[PDB]
């Protein structure tokens, strides 16, 4: 095994990394060559369950999480029962409280190139658009942020402290590089 | 086993099968055989479910889900503390914050015509009537929905994924018309 | 065993049953003998573990429960640093909201005959005093009923329950005419 | 085995014992030796667990119960993601809703000796402070108390608790005369 | 509810009941009416339990306590593998160690009456029979009692602990007399 | 608290404790006064539960841990089925391999002086009687110790570390000298 | 989703399935199109999990379950520390009381057609084959089934109820015809 | 962290992995720094615990594990019950069948020249002694290996399965050259 791998499986939670393994040899991928994208996907997982948390008790429709044929049964039935636009790719979450689907991104870039790629990926203006970076900082569509402070700021913690994390072990350089 | 069947017992988590099967079995039907009947009860009692859970603590009474007479003794029970009429069938829920008890029906019909099937069944103008559908359509007494906008559109989505499902199984055209 | 015995085993849940016999055993009765006692202090636990489960998350300080000793020093620790008397008897519960303890009492008869003869037993005028029945009745001081409508009617219902239960089990007469 | 060791092992659950073993060896300390230092650990690490359950879902990230490296990665997670002074010394609690650290501290000795010693190891005047007594007195930076008075007195009236229990087993005086 | 039946549910384990109450349901009795027939179907059902228990890991294939159509589906997957005759009953019990179906019996009559009964309800002469009573006696075909005497003595115990207790609740004569 | 007592709460396991409260409790003790009592039915439950455990899967019907009328239950229908003669005390144990009821003491004088005067009590001849002691001494009627080596040598060494646990908490002379 | 998928996860226990999910993805198939395959791989798993359930308390090394590189691991150290041949192709178990490899297979054919081809695969003679077929027919090498005629003989059932399943659900012919 | 301390968090199961922690802690060493010491106790944890399991029920008494002052009463309540002289360091399990202490050893050196060294220290020649190694070689006291071959061998290859696992992340070499 590799060493990232190593430090996934010991700073992830099992339920996380075995989604993650599931989501990424469901696209060809597999977790223990491409280790640092299977770091990306754990960490991304982590950022919108911790982000779906972040409401009351049924705000937020997890998308991501499921395999791609599931996670597009869920979002034909939101889009059939609410009346919204079916999205051109797969978003991450639903929020009920805002009418809008959500696209969660985690970067080791800007804030502002990653969320203009993906928006320009996206291109259908409805689904609604969250960026966080592994240093702090944060940028969303309308700067409509959904969450409060604590619960956005919980996660811009967990994304230093996984960094820091990595960089011990002598990971985030190569991390980094590599996005 | 039927196709349905096994459907039920993958689709539905486990605790909803056993009441639905106890449910049948005390009217004389087996879930083996009426197996979209089978279908209907563990679909009704998911609903029912969520929706209890869509209020506070403990807002709601589950009628639902007890056999006929320990159904019937909180009906009883409730009746003869809050001072309301007791109904001539048995609802599903009683709403302490409404002060009120609640029949809910999952259709395949347009919401209009089970209405207005149930209202004649009830008869009894005091309890409150609430009709979901396949569709994402639901239809309340008095325009009065109960729950917020955000409970009763998880109860839709989560009733299109059902239809999904069972259409990718070939079972939705004879589980519609069967009703 | 006796009947009654039986049916106290059935409807309550182990845990307030084990802390029934706890709690008289510590004061010589023995529930196998005193069976309608049995039933009875059964009912007052659970009248009091919903009635702390109807305020927030620590709204409530449950002095029922525990052997006299412990009882007495959580009494001594509340007395000792909010600087509300020492009550003279052993309360059931302390409302930090509202700064006073409760008594819960739980009658077969009319809850004005039940409220003055422990308001007689209490005479210390500051601890709060709540009384339910079997019939859905309630009267406490100052007309301050503590909790909200919604969770005191689910105390009514769960107690009209149990009476309803005795009553066909031929229970309810003996135990009506034994308080 | 020491008899306030024991005392420990019955009073604290023991994910709380757990904690106060490997903190105390992290320093060099042993707890069956240094057995009231085992005690004050102990009751530090309740205190600060109430305090932080004494907010919303994630008002507080806990820095006390953490080993002094990951601890202080938290810190640096923390303090790089707000923004705030990076405190000279370990605290116990982070406060998003507030946006500051907490100190806690639980003293034999009158809050006001206990907060100015500490007050004066901190100098750092960005984190809050926050004292209590095994009296039920409490002390708090600019009054600012953090917590609702109910959250606070339960965490009272559980320390006069502990100092019963130690008095009635003959250990609260060594205790007292040992900070 | 019966008097009987609240010591079926004191007296039997929960998954016991359930069985049982799975059983007379599909047979179109209720547990609440018939309740010494409830008692009955559970006493078999955990005699049945004790035997396979009192062999080594895997000597016996628990025919009872299925529903009818996967319970003879073990019984044709027993008979087309081994190659012994299919039963024309069902039995409760598979021997792959000596080879043969066994049935059980649990009466209140002489151990000899009612293995006469059954030898002649199953006329095929493969299968095994082994009675036991609520007396301590039994008897087995050939006199063949496939367990040791330690496993059997266990059963004749918990026969005779169950009909001590039938009969302190006045419920051992009618029991009795209804066989 | 007692120190003994906070010492039995550390060195027994919870189930142990519990029944030994209920035990001591059903014939007017306490365990909070009389410790060093409970202390030693602690130690017998577990001595009782070591030796049945030291046998096959059930070789072993436990009597002691269950109330006086349920204990003469299981001794009333293992007499009445085996057809061994009924004891004039309650015994701890009834060994269906070789068809005798137990009594095990554990005692704090010599195996000789011990078995002599339980010899004396009991008088009925046929049930088997089995001593340990706190120094690793054994003795057992017609020296048929029942047990092999290994399963009676385990109970001597757990016997040796609770007389040194309560040395060193000195209470080991206190408890001697109480027997 | 398929018929035969919904049949697979009511059929075999969830931990069988999510292995054989892990299974046939590290090789390219996915389960919700080759189904066949998915119930083979399932119905494979739980044999040879069956299979070394019938030895001692630690007989056989499970090699089976594994994922490619950590069975060839055990593989390796089996090899390196025994002293046997390391076998060309990955094996099912490896059974130390005989100091051999074992290759187990599952098959629609004849056993002997089977046999025949996966010995002519395997070449190594080191290694033991062990076949069993949906009919309850099954061969090993030089006739050394290894385990006990009760083991093999639950297989034997396990396998023809499984079949039995699939006839009732019309999809034991297609998956007889496409071994 | 290091990478080998990620290593030793992802092969070890957490029970073993907080032992190891608590011994090295109770004897000055951090797992964080003394790495492959901290692979070495967790190794050795893991051979122990195998090797007690290897017996029947309660063959071994298990030395390790525990801290010094509860492991030296347990080795004097078993050598001042057994008989046996008492050692002059700390074992790591008694076998009572076999009446004698057993020391074990997992080495990176020859078998040969960790058992001269042992054997040395220990000089006390009654308790037992019995050494592994990585390659797969054993070696015990007048070659009485105490257990019989496949129990060995299940230690062997977990041992290299280990070392393989070290190797492919490059921490076998100074984990080699660290003994
Ligand atoms: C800690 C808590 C766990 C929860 C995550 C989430 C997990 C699963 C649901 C369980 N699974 C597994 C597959 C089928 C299925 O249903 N997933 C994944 C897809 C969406 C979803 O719900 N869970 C479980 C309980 C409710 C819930 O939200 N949370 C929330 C806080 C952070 C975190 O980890
Ligand atoms: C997930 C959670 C489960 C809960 C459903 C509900 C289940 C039972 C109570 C348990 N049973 C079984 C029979 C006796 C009994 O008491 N039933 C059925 C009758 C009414 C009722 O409460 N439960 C259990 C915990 C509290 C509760 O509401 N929920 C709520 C969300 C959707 C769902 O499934
Ligand atoms: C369902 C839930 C259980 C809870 C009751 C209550 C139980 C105990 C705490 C547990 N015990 C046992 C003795 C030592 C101890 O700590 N008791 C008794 C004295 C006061 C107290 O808390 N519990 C447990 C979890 C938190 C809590 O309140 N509830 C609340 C709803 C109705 C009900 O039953
Ligand atoms: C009762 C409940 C428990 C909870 C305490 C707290 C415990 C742990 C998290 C678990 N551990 C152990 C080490 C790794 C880890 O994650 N710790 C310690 C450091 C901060 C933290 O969270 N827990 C567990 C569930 C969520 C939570 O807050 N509470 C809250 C009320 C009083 C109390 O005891
Ligand atoms: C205590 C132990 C339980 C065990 C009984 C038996 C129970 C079930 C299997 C579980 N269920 C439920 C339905 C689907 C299913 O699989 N049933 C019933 C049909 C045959 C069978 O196995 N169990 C469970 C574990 C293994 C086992 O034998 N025992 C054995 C001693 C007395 C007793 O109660
Ligand atoms: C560890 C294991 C536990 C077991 C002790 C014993 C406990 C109870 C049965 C449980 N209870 C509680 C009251 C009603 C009831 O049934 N009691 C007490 C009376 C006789 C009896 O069985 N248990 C539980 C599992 C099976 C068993 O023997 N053991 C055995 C090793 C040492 C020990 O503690
Ligand atoms: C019922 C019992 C379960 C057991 C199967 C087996 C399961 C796993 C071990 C658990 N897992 C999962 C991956 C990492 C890991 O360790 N696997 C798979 C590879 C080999 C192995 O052991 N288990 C679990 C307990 C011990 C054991 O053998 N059995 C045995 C009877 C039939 C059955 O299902
Ligand atoms: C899997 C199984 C676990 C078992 C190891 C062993 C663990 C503990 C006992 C638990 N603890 C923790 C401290 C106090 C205490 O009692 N320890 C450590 C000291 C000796 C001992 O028993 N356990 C637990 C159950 C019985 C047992 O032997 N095994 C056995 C196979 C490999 C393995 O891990
Ligand atoms: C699992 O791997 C995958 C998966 C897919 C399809 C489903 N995926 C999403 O819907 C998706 N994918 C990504 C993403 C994209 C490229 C690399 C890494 C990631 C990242 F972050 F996962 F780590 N970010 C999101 O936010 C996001 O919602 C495509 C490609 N790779
Ligand atoms: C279990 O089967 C039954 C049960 C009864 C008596 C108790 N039932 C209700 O009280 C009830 N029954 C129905 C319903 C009626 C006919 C067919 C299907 C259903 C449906 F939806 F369950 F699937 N809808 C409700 O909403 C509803 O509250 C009558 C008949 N069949
Ligand atoms: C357990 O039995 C006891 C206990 C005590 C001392 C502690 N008890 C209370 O503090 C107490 N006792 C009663 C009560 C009094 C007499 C009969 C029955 C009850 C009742 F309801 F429990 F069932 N009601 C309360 O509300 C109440 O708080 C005295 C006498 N008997
Ligand atoms: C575990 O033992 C230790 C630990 C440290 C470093 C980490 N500790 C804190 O950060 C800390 N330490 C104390 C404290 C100080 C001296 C004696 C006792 C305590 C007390 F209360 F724990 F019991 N109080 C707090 O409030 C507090 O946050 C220093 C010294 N001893
Ligand atoms: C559940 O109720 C039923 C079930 C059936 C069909 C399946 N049953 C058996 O295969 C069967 N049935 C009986 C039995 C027969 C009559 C009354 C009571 C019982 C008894 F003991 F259960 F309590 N004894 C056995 O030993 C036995 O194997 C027939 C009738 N009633
Ligand atoms: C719980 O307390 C009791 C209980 C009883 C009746 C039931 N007891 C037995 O059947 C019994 N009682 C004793 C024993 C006797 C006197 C003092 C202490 C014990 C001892 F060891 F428990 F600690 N030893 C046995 O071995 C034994 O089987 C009588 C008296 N006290
Ligand atoms: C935890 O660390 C320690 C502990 C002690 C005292 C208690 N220890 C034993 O009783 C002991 N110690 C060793 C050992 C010795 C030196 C280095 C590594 C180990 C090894 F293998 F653990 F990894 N081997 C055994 O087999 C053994 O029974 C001394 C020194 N270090
Ligand atoms: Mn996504
Ligand atoms: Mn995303
Ligand atoms: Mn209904
Ligand atoms: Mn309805
Ligand atoms: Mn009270
Ligand atoms: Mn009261
Ligand atoms: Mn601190
Ligand atoms: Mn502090
Ligand atoms: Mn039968
Ligand atoms: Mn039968
Ligand atoms: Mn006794
Ligand atoms: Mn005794
Ligand atoms: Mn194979
Ligand atoms: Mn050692
Ligand atoms: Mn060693």
């Amino acid at each position: 095994g590799s060493h990232m791998e190593d430090f996934v499986r010991q700073c992830f939670n099992p339920m996380i990394v075995e989604l993650a393994e599931k989501a990424m040899k469901e696209y060809g991928e597999d977790p223990k060559i491409e280790t640092n994208k299977f770091a990306a996907i754990c960490t991304h997982l982590e950022v919108c369950f911790m982000y779906s948390d972040g409401g009351s008790k049924h705000r937020f429709e997890i998308i991501e999480g499921r395999d791609r044929i599931m996670a597009w049964t869920v979002v034909n039935s939101i889009c059939n029962t609410t009346g919204v636009e079916k999205p051109k790719f797969l978003p991450d979450l639903y929020d009920y409280k805002e009418n809008r689907f959500i696209e969660i991104g985690v970067t080791r870039r800007e804030v502002h190139i990653y969320y203009l790629e993906k928006a320009n990926k996206i291109k259908s203006e409805k689904t609604h658009i969250h960026i966080f970076s592994f240093t702090g900082e944060e940028m969303a569509t309308k700067a409509d942020y959904t969450l409060d402070e604590e619960s956005r700021a919980r996660i811009k913690t967990r994304l230093f402290t996984i960094r820091q994390e990595m960089a011990s072990r002598s990971l985030w350089d190569s991390f980094r590089q590599s996005e």
